[PDB]
């Protein structure tokens, strides 16, 4: 070896707004020259103290190496650390400038941002994703050494090192801080395993924020339990329930079938398709209007809605909104789950399609559909990056019925009999829950503020809440009601339900 790299400083990662998200930091690294530690055996024990290293064990290491020109000491310490020990003056003891990233935020944005390994090469997260660009490329140094590998100097920079860019990514901290609390205290208060919470800005397909529980502090590279590094939001799968109703809904207003005032009978709310039963979660009814299947969560009542309209239609809205389907965001390990089709669709998976049993989607793909809608009917991509020019996007169903979907949903929070808990103070907002059984259950909340002029989209998921209350209506709805609450204050948005007159 006749050079030694130059590391490049790796572009800064921030919010949306400029908050620093992941810092390149100096460190320095301590390298020794065995072959000139050999001639000064009586420095050894001084600079194993100052290693933290056992006297007869580095001993024993410099010894076994004497052969060899190079070896790493110790990696990573402070700049002060560094000097300190090269203030030793042991004769083949040398330093080098790195860089250790920091996560000024931690935990709170861990699986979104993810980490770098002890060389500073991306390996989770958007470390990893956008690797390339943020890590800008190292320089090389030529060295000149004599017979026995002593650094006499520095002969020149061959190549410069080029530092790596900045990466403004779409989450706002504020938002992302508000839904890891709110999530972190929903699981608690529920007893609950894990969560993950997304917001998304339905007009530019930005992820506003994205947490999940369990959680870890990414600055600490010990314990490390791999179940709290999941970014669940975008790993996880789950089968959606209750909460794709409005998407097989938007199937039947778009058929030309169905109108909001009509009616289905849900009596005595159980349906026999050959073997198998469809049972509603309430079975207190007869006649409800296409909102109050919405309201209700009546099982029964989609079903024979989707028997009428046929599985195709629903299949096409819900493929559409990208449930099932590549997200088409750089993400590693993301999943897709499954939305299953069929040539011809038998009547118990066109029942099971409409109410979200047995598909697979990831949270990130429910929030995106969500937004969807809201949008009036129109798909922007998504992005963890920060949007500067919107993407013209896909108009997926029509402005319309959007608009009626909307109007359906904002009275599912805000009717008799529906799910209050979900009310935002000071808003009109609209969503529909779920609960999933995996007895073991999955609470999810969908939804999006306001109701008019739609801003932004949230899903609340909670996995195995462990109280005698384990609905999505109880359990998930309150999450998404606080963390609505904050989030339009913190985006400026005025409130549209103040008391009046
Ligand atoms: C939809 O997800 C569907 C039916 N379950 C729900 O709609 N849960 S919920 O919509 O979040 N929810 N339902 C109710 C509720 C319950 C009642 O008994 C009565 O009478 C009225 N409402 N609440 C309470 C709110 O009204 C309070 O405001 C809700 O929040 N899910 C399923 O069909 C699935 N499992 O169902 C359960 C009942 C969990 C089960 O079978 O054990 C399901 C769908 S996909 C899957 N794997 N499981």
């Amino acid at each position: 070896v006749r050079h030694i790299a130059i590391p490049a400083h790796r572009g800064l990662i921030t919010d949306r707004n400029g908050e620093p998200l992941a810092v390149s930091t100096p460190v320095t690294t301590l390298w020794a020259n065995p072959k000139e530690l050999m001639t000064a055996k009586e420095r050894w024990p001084q600079l194993a103290a100052a290693l933290g290293q056992d006297t007869k064990l580095f001993a024993d290491r410099i010894e076994q190496n004497a052969e060899r020109e190079f070896i790493y000491l110790v990696r990573g310490l402070t700049p002060e650390q560094g000097e300190g020990v090269i203030a030793l003056k042991v004769p083949g003891v040398y330093s080098i400038e790195e860089f250790r990233r920091f996560y000024p935020a931690g935990e709170v944005v861990a699986h979104a941002v993810g980490f770098t390994d002890v060389d500073d090469r991306g390996r989770e997260g958007i470390e990893l994703a956008f690797d390339e660009w943020l890590a800008g490329v190292p320089g090389k140094r030529q060295v000149l050494k004599d017979r026995r590998g002593r650094v006499i100097k520095d002969v020149q920079v061959t190549k410069n090192a080029k530092p790596g860019k900045t990466l403004a990514l779409s989450i706002d901290l504020r938002l992302q801080y508000l839904a890891h609390r709110e999530l972190r205290n929903a699981l608690l208060e529920n007893g609950a395993k894990a969560g993950s919470l997304v917001i998304m800005d339905v007009k530019t397909g930005e992820i506003l924020a994205m947490t999940n529980q369990p959680t870890y502090n990414p600055n600490n590279r010990r314990n490390l339990q791999p179940a709290a590094m999941r970014n669940r939001a975008m790993i996880d799968v789950f089968e959606p329930g209750s909460t794709v109703k409005p998407f097989s809904m938007s199937a039947a207003l778009a058929s030309g079938r169905w109108k909001p005032s009509d009616i289905v009978d849900v009596y005595p709310g159980t349906l026999q398709i050959g073997r198998y039963t469809i049972r509603d979660v309430s079975r207190n009814s007869r006649q409800l209007d296409l909102t109050g299947i919405l309201i209700k969560s009546s099982n029964v009542g989609i079903s024979k809605i989707a028997f009428d309209i046929g599985a195709e239609s629903i299949y096409s809205v819900m493929q559409q909104v990208g449930l099932g389907q590549d997200t088409g965001l750089g993400f590693p390990g993301e999943r897709v789950g499954n939305l299953p089709n069929h040539r011809k669709w038998p009547k118990a998976e066109t029942a099971t399609l409409a109410y979200g049993y047995g598909l697979s989607v990831t949270a990130i793909q429910l929030a995106h559909a969500y937004a969807a809608l809201a949008n009036d009917g129109k798909s922007v991509p998504l992005s963890m990056t920060r949007v500067d020019r919107v993407p013209d996007g896909v108009q997926v169903i029509s402005p319309e019925v959007a608009s009626t979907v909307q109007g359906m949903l904002q009275q599912v929070v805000e009717a008799q009999g529906g799910v209050f808990r979900a009310q935002v103070p000071g808003y009109h907002a609209a969503g529909k829950s779920g609960t999933a059984r995996k007895n073991a259950y999955r609470s999810l909340f969908a939804g999006f503020a306001p109701a008019t002029d739609p801003r932004i989209a949230m899903v609340v998921v909670i996995d195995e809440p462990s109280k005698a209350g384990y609905f999505g209506g109880l359990v998930s709805a309150p999450v998404f009601s606080k963390v609505m609450a904050g989030a339009l204050r913190l985006m400026n948005v005025p409130p549209d339900n103040l008391p009046t007159a």
